[PDB]
């Protein structure tokens, strides 16, 4: 007798499943319904989510990360939700790059409710900066700035007092990882530049615009010029957070996760006890020649239009993404919350680095919800990974850089027609 909803979720909390049931009791109790979540694995969640929107048989309410809405909503397959996000505050509610993933690009109406929000900041070594006498507020307030930081951090004579060596001054993935893209994308808005770009109605690489190559080479340079470890180019983000964990890097970019982190003890997968715990701070990404620009990413949730539960699943969408939710899902996930109101509650606020991640959220930016992202992205990223490469040799030149970039615009574009 009891109705119940569907829910896919991915691996958001530590404990996926239980956590986000964790979260939707009170919702379940007030309104006498249950809610049978599922958890997608990262590995499969995209070929379930596109089987579910072929063949019409699925979930009522599936999590999207924000660059798949455009893709799914371009199916047709998707419930407005026009009326929810109103409910909860419409457009002004949340930050501009956050409101442009709730539909695809062009689109009258709302296909998806924002759920959670992912965007990158610097974690550095407070005891490092101190000793190479870089203040933070200089290093981060200009590109020339953070260059000169990383100068002073890599003739610095300071040592870990754990691993007894020098820090690398910046840690970064190059090419294995899943953020690639992610990571380059501030260094390219904050140029001027753009991955793609709309003119007269029509979407185009920007990839080998100017602008675009002057951001993607300040960023990639910095590998040759000696601030970022060749073995840093072959992990991932995941390999890269361990190794700033144990003291081997004074500068690297992640999310608000390792803030927890940092309070819980390394038996417990954490990094309490050790010296970069200890001496942690966080600055926005600096500003760059047009400005200075926050990647954000992250997750929605889309109401499928073959639900015999539309009605429920929009209460519920309206519950997950309203105020109380919000926070409490920000905390479980170590992300921020999508309603820009919740940035304002004291679980962000009492924090220090949790409240410079609010000071860099108001800079986020994401990319176009164009139905034909992923193409985009993943041309993008071959020729990314070529010039990457090139890096690790100490041979990327601007003008490899420039063929590189003009071989995914002509792919891209080809893609987009
Ligand atoms: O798939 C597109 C989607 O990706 C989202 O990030 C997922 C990412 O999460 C990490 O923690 C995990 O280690 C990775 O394996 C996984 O791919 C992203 O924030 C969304 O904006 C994006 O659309
Ligand atoms: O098109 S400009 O805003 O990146």
């Amino acid at each position: 007798m009891q109705k119940t909803l569907e829910v896919w979720i991915m691996p958001n909390s530590p404990q996926p499943a239980e956590d986000f049931k964790a979260l939707v009791a009170p919702f379940e109790k007030a309104h006498g319904v249950e809610v049978k979540v599922t958890v997608l694995d990262w590995g499969v969640a995209w070929t379930k989510i596109t089987t579910a929107a072929t063949s019409g048989v699925g979930p009522d309410l599936t999590q999207l990360g924000t660059t798949a809405v455009g893709a799914i909503s371009a199916m047709g397959v998707l419930e407005p939700v026009d009326d929810v996000l109103e409910a909860l505050g419409g457009e002004k509610a949340y930050l501009p790059a956050v409101w442009r993933t709730t539909r695809l690009e062009g689109a009258r109406q709302a296909t998806a409710v924002p759920w959670f929000s992912e965007l990158r900041a610097f974690y550095y070594r407070t005891d490092a900066l101190k000793a190479a006498g870089v203040n933070p507020a200089e290093m981060f307030a200009s590109w020339q700035g953070f260059e000169a930081g990383l100068a002073r951090l890599k003739a610095s004579s300071f040592r870990d007092p754990e691993t007894k060596a020098p820090l690398a001054p910046l840690c970064t993935p190059g090419k294995n990882s899943w953020d690639v893209l992610h990571n380059a994308a501030p260094w390219i808005w904050g140029a001027g530049g753009e991955i793609v770009r709309q003119a007269g109605g029509r979407w185009q690489s920007a990839l080998n615009s100017p602008e675009s190559l002057e951001g993607l080479y300040f960023f990639l340079s910095l590998a040759q010029k000696g601030y970022v470890p060749a073995e840093s180019l072959e992990k991932n983000t995941a390999q890269i957070e361990a190794d700033f964990q144990a003291g081997k890097c004074a500068v690297f970019a992640s999310g608000p996760w390792m803030i927890q982190r940092a309070q819980v003890p390394e038996a417990k997968g954490g990094f309490a006890e050790r010296t970069a715990a200890k001496n942690l701070g966080v600055a926005p990404y600096p500003a760059g020649p047009k400005g200075r620009y926050t990647f954000f990413g992250g997750s929605n949730l889309a109401l499928f239009n073959f639900s015999k539960n539309k009605p429920l699943a929009k209460e519920l969408l309206k519950y997950l993404g309203g105020p109380e939710a919000q926070v409490r899902y920000a905390q479980m996930t170590g992300m921020l919350p999508a309603l820009r109101s919740a940035w304002s509650d004291p679980s962000f606020q009492q924090n220090p680095l949790l409240r410079t991640f609010i000071q860099a959220a108001q800079f986020g930016r994401t990319y176009p919800s164009l139905a034909g992202w992923g193409g985009v992205e993943n041309l993008a990223v071959q020729h990314l990974g070529m010039a990457w490469d090139l890096v690790a040799q100490g041979r990327l030149t601007r003008e490899a850089l420039k063929d590189l970039m003009d071989k995914a615009s002509a792919a891209i574009n080809q893609a987009l027609r």
